[PDB]
């Protein structure tokens, strides 16, 4: 077991079977795999926050700096790549996490690596591939030929690992699969939903804008979250609730002024979703008890990141 | 004979002519050619090595690529079978008198460096593009795969890879041959060899279609297809004999014939072939029988090398 523990706030585990059988081994490792981001945002956080918790588990972790991946995602240059991915291989230290840290280009181009990717590339679908990517594909108005290689990449990455487990976000499913019918050693999947942009207008991500992250100064953090989207009583959709289920801990304290009901104390992001929908709590009086709660949560991994100057 | 005259002639498409003239002013300069490597080696196979040769005999150093990690890609086989016949394809080229450097593809084309450059065109390559550059070359599937649109880029970086000033292949190659010279910083100039009708007249001849005759086919099925073949009297267009006798027929040919039927034809030239031929001059019989002939006699000494181990 650990097994709830694991289970805690993700979208879905493929399979919970599966799962319970990893988790009875003296031995297990997970893997999961991040092209480097200038910014590390919260949807990078709440994935670290899971290895962690794999890794309480006694489970070793792998952590890809997905670089050749990126490369194909026309992130950049490689080289440019892979000093992002040592930037962000700090901020994942920062968060706590010590862990194995692989860079996809010191195995993902040997010869019998490249063989296995067309090996896989006979055996995957120009469709599988493409639809594989609608969610990760950066957009592109004359798709490149990158873009269906990336996916069967990231099959053989698992593959050449080996690993009890894969974690990635719910945007990552359609690959996992792909590689649950075509590898010989089947992963379980562990998926983290994808967290939702500041402005509600889709989902959080590096290129939008629409993050916060990790390293943002206080007041970068209470302006972004006191502009965010967050109607009243709606909590689908609703990036302060998100951050409040995924990040913070309970009780909880929400500071009022006693003309609007005074301080309040919550005991769980389920009674903390009942009081919102209910139109008890107000979006001005989330904002603020998720800022300085997220703030703290953040301060530590702020100051290892700063604190050489 | 000029250089150019002798490496134009037969060809379809030269990508061009203008580039063509400035690399026959060099001494030193290379063509090259792959080949997914065959079961069977047939005429499609003859013509391409015959220009190689021509190239050869204009002071290029040839390479042969036997193709088996394009083949692999283009659903062949595993390597060890696909290598195997590219043994074979070796052999047979040689017994076509090609002394060249043959490689095989995998020997270089799995290299860091060399899968690298791959995944960097494979972002200047769209889907579209690749699928359009594979339509003739791909093989036959329901369900289409990654596979395939590898292939051309595939391609491309192996000429990049190879240094070659020239490239050379069917027109079926010229799409991909194009992409090359978009993509690459060296511009190669592309010769393209037509691709020969099917001997019942239908669509282009194919190793995967058996519309062809092998280099090693024996006499009696030599003139057995040919005798079978599409031959309307006085229609060159689409005609497989005249096709065989355009490019692998020598002149003056004589074609013999029954005293009762005019005597023995002394043909100096294809032109007037086909002009006899169009005017309904020649019959039809009368040139399957003199191509069969020819054709056997051009390809015995490369079915005896082959068949002398036995
Ligand atoms: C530019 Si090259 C010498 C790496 C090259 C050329 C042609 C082929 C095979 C051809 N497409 C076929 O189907 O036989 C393979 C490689």
């Amino acid at each position: 077991d650990e097994f709830e523990m694991i289970k805690r706030n993700t979208s879905e585990i493929i399979s919970e079977e599966e799962l319970r059988e990893v988790l009875k081994k003296d031995e297990k490792s997970a893997h999961i795999g991040f092209e480097p981001s200038g910014k590390i945002h919260l949807g990078h956080y709440l994935q670290i926050k899971k290895m962690i918790d794999l890794q309480n588990a006694g489970f070793d972790i792998g952590i890809v700096l997905a670089d050749l991946q990126a490369y194909l995602n026309q992130k950049g240059e490689l080289d440019e790549i892979r000093k992002i991915g040592d930037y962000n291989k700090k901020v994942f230290e920062a968060m706590g996490l010590k862990a194995k840290y692989v860079y996809g280009s010191e195995f993902q181009l040997d010869k019998d690596y490249t063989l296995n990717v067309y090996r896989l590339a006979l055996k995957t679908t120009l469709k599988r591939a493409r639809r594989s990517m609608e969610l990760i594909a950066r957009e592109d108005e004359n798709p490149k030929v990158a873009e269906v290689i990336y996916p069967i990449m990231q099959v053989n990455g698992g593959h050449y690992l080996g690993g009890d487990v894969a974690v990635g976000g719910m945007e990552q499913r359609k690959i996992h699969m792909l590689a649950r019918e075509l590898l010989p050693k089947k992963v379980v999947c562990i998926h983290n939903p994808v967290l939702t942009g500041l402005d509600g207008e889709g989902k959080m991500s590096s290129s939008k804008g629409n993050f916060i992250a990790v390293d943002d100064s206080p007041e970068e953090i209470r302006a972004k979250i006191k502009k965010a989207y967050c109607p009243a009583g709606v909590v689908e959709g609703n990036p302060i609730m998100e951050i409040a289920k995924y990040f913070l801990e309970y009780p909880l304290t929400i500071k009022r002024p006693e003309k609007f009901g005074g301080d309040l104390t919550v005991n769980s992001y389920e009674e903390l979703e009942s009081l919102f929908k209910n139109k008890e709590l107000h979006p001005m009086d989330l904002k603020n008890a998720v800022a300085e709660e997220l703030i703290k949560i953040l301060e530590p991994i702020r100051k290892r990141l700063l604190e050489h100057h």
